């Protein structure tokens, strides 16, 4: 055994003895109780980042864990390898998105088979070839002739300059994000997955996933946004009905989760399109303005909320159907049509939006809801106005001294028998369009025909294969300008016709590749029928918070749809759910001549106990240090980790990662944290090595420790405990660095502790036996080379150390 720690000499050995032993290459094998642990797989952007590394440690440590207590454990790894980055790339560097994928392919796979993670290898998918993309084909066909697929105009942001459709994300101020032309709103006909059939479900079914965070449940609740409501009708006033046509010259029909409160209703208000806007608008240049401005917004959802409120009166009038109140109909920027009605109610006195809407243009605000002997205070808001559990009506005629429910059926009995309203169930949920205007995607298996109309390929025929040698340039969808591809003969009746050129949401390879992983081979559908029996679903999933709400949406929502064509038994794909935080560095910069900042990025700094500012390392010049954000191309602050394994190997960056803060807090990069990281790995190997220049290895302690000296059941004592923590840290709570803490305080109980007898040497053969074994799953490289030079047996054969019960009893005073 060499004296010294050489990660160099020992990984690449390492690797190779567990791929040798196929450890991590497992099949449907029945005599072995499963165990799927899943991280989320990358998009193949180039290189491995910080972030991966951590989610890829953090998923080895769970899988290193249950393959050590005898599961069966497959933790596949894949490439989630469609998108927008190989088309900038394209755009970039003139190649073809394809070449540019499986070339990053390659070199990440080299880094993460470095870094040692157990993976199963030959169950590795990307998602680019036709030998996956075609399932997803295959189900959008299945699903379209359910009419759960279907097309329908949709508007769209469109960029002039940049000949190509935006996201709301990507308009800034109504232009381009990198054109800076003004968007066009556009319609176009586009396809959908009808996801509000699935609402219900997709609403329950969160109750049953206890071992999921819940704050995720509430974000993926929130986000379905169903509420148990009551449509209201408010007759349109005689005065108030030139320019509308049926039932809008009648009524306006508005939906309220709030019929407690209707009594308090002061005014009502409309979206940009609704025909009451319209009509109103027609002789008002000031309201024709405001609606122009409404449709131009591109706001995105998660910003909808934060969005300044605005409206216009319309010189219109309805009447509340309760107390006879002709109430003013306002045009507001926060009414958005496709949302029930395109109308609320307003009650300022109990919604706090409503409050500063009404606050604002001073509207009235009537109280009709009364909490305890509380005051109200129609100038200030309180949040006892908006209480809907321990109230009761006021103000409100043959209502008052009701609670919430009883006066929500009492409003629903009145309105119902007048005719004005009923109670009614609304989602905020929105179907999931798919289309996009793209080039670099899974192509929509959708044939059009002037005979037959919008028609699936058939089955036989998938896939309808992306052709590969395409490079981008910038000026429109390369598919639109490839009649190669899309001339075709239509499927039903052999004419002339066009194939769909929109590409998929690449979201929906991301929605069912932990079900390919099961089979990835498997050509006769999605994934086995044996396979999906065996694998069941994901028992640990492991991936970061930003994906909480549509990926995880998505993949629960195919989970359904897979178990309702009978591919799948399950109703719900992932069983536990770990999210980690972000990785974050201190970022580095110099002034510019233009009254700026350069970025510059921290490989290329040194600094220079009490540190005193920083300069380049090429050419001395001080930068400025400045502010600790999230690892990013932004403002150049990202650590390479190929550069922190090429310095101290992969178990340094393992050990870093793990002890440097719990998986759902921030990673912040630390030069002295990797430093003491790599110290520790080399105490560790000090302390074997001279335990066995002493003596070499002896049969470990076991058994009845009556006759132990203190000394030696104390530390009995203190290395069960730290079995005991460890594997409560490992598999109930997931603080790594909580674990790595224990076992550091074994070894120190170990250092304090003479273990030069022979009973010493059995308790100390016991301790370093643990250990290793212990911090195996944080890293195997060291811990399986430690444990060869302390006993012959395969260590994933020993398997997990166990608690000796006997050794935490304590002697009777
Ligand atoms: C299931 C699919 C939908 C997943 C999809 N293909 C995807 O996200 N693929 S992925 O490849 O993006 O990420 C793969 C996984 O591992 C990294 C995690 C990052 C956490 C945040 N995060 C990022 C950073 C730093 C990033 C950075 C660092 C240095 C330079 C530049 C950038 N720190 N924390 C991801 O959430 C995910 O679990
Ligand atoms: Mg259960
Ligand atoms: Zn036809």
């Amino acid at each position: 055994m060499q004296e010294h720690y050489q990660p160099a000499a020992i990984e690449p050995a390492a690797q190779k003895k567990w791929d040798d032993a196929r450890i991590s290459n497992v099949s449907e094998d029945a005599s072995k109780p499963k165990y799927y642990c899943l991280s989320m797989f990358p998009y193949p952007s180039g290189k491995l980042h910080m972030g991966h590394v951590r989610n890829y440690t953090i998923g080895d440590v769970l899988s290193r864990f249950k393959l050590l207590n005898g599961f069966n454990v497959m933790q596949p790894m894949g490439w989630d390898a469609f998108g927008m980055p190989a088309e900038n790339a394209a755009m970039k560097n003139n190649v073809a998105p394809a070449a540019w994928t499986y070339d990053n392919i390659e070199y990440m796979k080299t880094q993460l088979k470095s870094l040692g993670f157990a993976v199963d290898w030959e169950r590795e998918v990307a998602t680019c070839k036709p030998e996956y993309y075609r399932w997803e084909q295959w189900l959008f066909t299945k699903l379209f002739e359910k009419g759960i697929v279907y097309r329908k105009n949709g508007t769209v942001n469109w960029d002039p300059v940049d000949q190509t459709v935006l996201a709301n994300e990507q308009v800034i101020d109504g232009r381009g994000w990198r054109s800076g032309a003004l968007i066009e709103k556009r319609e176009i006909p586009m396809y959908y997955f009808k996801i509000t059939d699935y609402a219900e479900e997709l609403l329950n079914d969160l109750d049953k996933l206890e071992h999921w965070p819940e704050q995720v449940k509430t974000m993926q609740r929130n986000w379905i946004g169903k509420s148990r409501g009551m449509t209201v009708r408010f007759a349109v006033s005689d005065d108030s009905k030139q320019g509308l046509e049926g039932d809008y010259a009648k009524f306006l029909q508005v939906y309220t989760t709030r019929p407690d409160t209707l009594m308090g209703a002061t005014y009502v208000a409309v979206a940009a399109e609704h025909p009451l806007a319209t009509a109103a608008a027609a002789d008002k240049p000031e309201l024709q303005a405001f609606i122009a401005e409404c449709k131009a917004g591109s706001v995105a959802e998660a910003d909808m909320a934060t969005m300044e409120k605005k409206g216009v009166p319309t010189g219109r009038y309805v009447v509340n159907p309760l107390n006879g109140d002709k109430l003013e109909v306002w045009i507001a920027n926060y009414v958005l049509w496709g949302y029930g009605d395109g109308a609320v109610m307003a009650v300022p006195a109990h919604d706090e939006r409503d409050f500063e809407f009404a606050a604002k243009y001073n509207l009235p605000k009537k109280q009709v809801i009364a909490v305890g002997d509380n005051a109200f205070d129609a100038n200030r808001w309180q949040e006892w106005y908006g209480d809907k559990e321990n109230g009761v009506l006021v103000n409100s005629g043959d209502l008052d001294g009701l609670d919430f429910q009883t006066a929500f059926d009492a409003v629903a009995a009145k309105l119902q028998s007048q005719g004005a309203g009923e109670p009614k169930t609304q989602y905020r949920l929105r179907d999931w369009g798919i289309s996009r205007q793209r080039y670099w995607g899974c192509p929509i298996p959708i044939v059009h025909c002037e005979k037959c109309g919008n028609v699936p390929v058939p089955a036989d025929q998938l896939p309808v294969v992306l052709p590969e040698n395409v490079v981008p340039d910038g000026m429109g969808s390369p598919l639109a300008k490839m009649p190669e591809f899309y001339e075709t003969s239509c499927p039903c009746c052999g004419g002339a016709a066009k194939r769909e050129t929109d590409t998929m949401d690449t979201f929906i390879e991301s929605s069912w590749y932990f079900f390919r992983y099961m089979s990835p081979k498997f050509s006769d559908g999605m994934v086995s029928a044996e396979s999906a029996k065996y694998w069941g679903a994901v028992d640990q999933y492991i991936g970061g918070i930003e994906h909480a709400i549509l990926h995880l949406l998505y993949a629960r929502f195919f989970t359904k749809l897979m178990r309702d064509e009978g591919l799948v038994n399950v109703d719900e794909p992932f069983e536990r759910l770990l999210t980690q935080g972000m990785v974050v560095c201190e970022t580095y910069y110099r002034e510019n001549d233009k009254g700026g900042k350069d970025w510059i990025n921290p490989a290329d700094v040194e600094l220079t106990g009490r540190p005193v500012s920083a300069v380049l390392k090429a050419d001395g010049l001080p930068v400025v240090i400045s502010g600790t954000e999230k690892m990013s191309k932004s403002k150049n602050n990202g650590v390479d980790p190929q550069e922190l394994i090429n310095a101290y190997g992969a178990d340094t960056a393992r050990l870093f990662m793990m002890f440097a803060a719990p998986p759902e807090q921030s990673l912040e990069w630390s030069d002295s944290g990797v430093e003491g990281a790599h110290r520790f790995l080399r105490r560790l190997w000090r302390t074997v090595y001279e335990y066995l220049k002493q003596g070499g290895a002896v049969k470990a302690f076991a058994g009845n420790q009556d006759g132990l000296s203190k000394e030696l059941k104390d530390l009995r004592h203190k290395l069960h405990s730290t079995t005991a923590k460890v594997s409560d840290d490992y598999g109930r709570r997931q603080q790594f660095n909580t674990a790595i803490a224990a076992v550091m305080e074994l070894l120190n109980q170990y250092d304090k502790t003479d273990t030069g007898s022979e009973q010493g040497r059995a308790v100390a053969q016991e301790v370093l036996e643990a250990a290793v074994r212990l911090l195996w799953p944080i890293v195997p490289h060291i811990c399986e080379t430690l444990w060869s030079e302390l006993n012959g047996a395969k260590l994933w054969e020993a398997g997990w150390p166990t608690v000796d019960e006997a050794a935490l009893v304590k002697s009777e005073i």
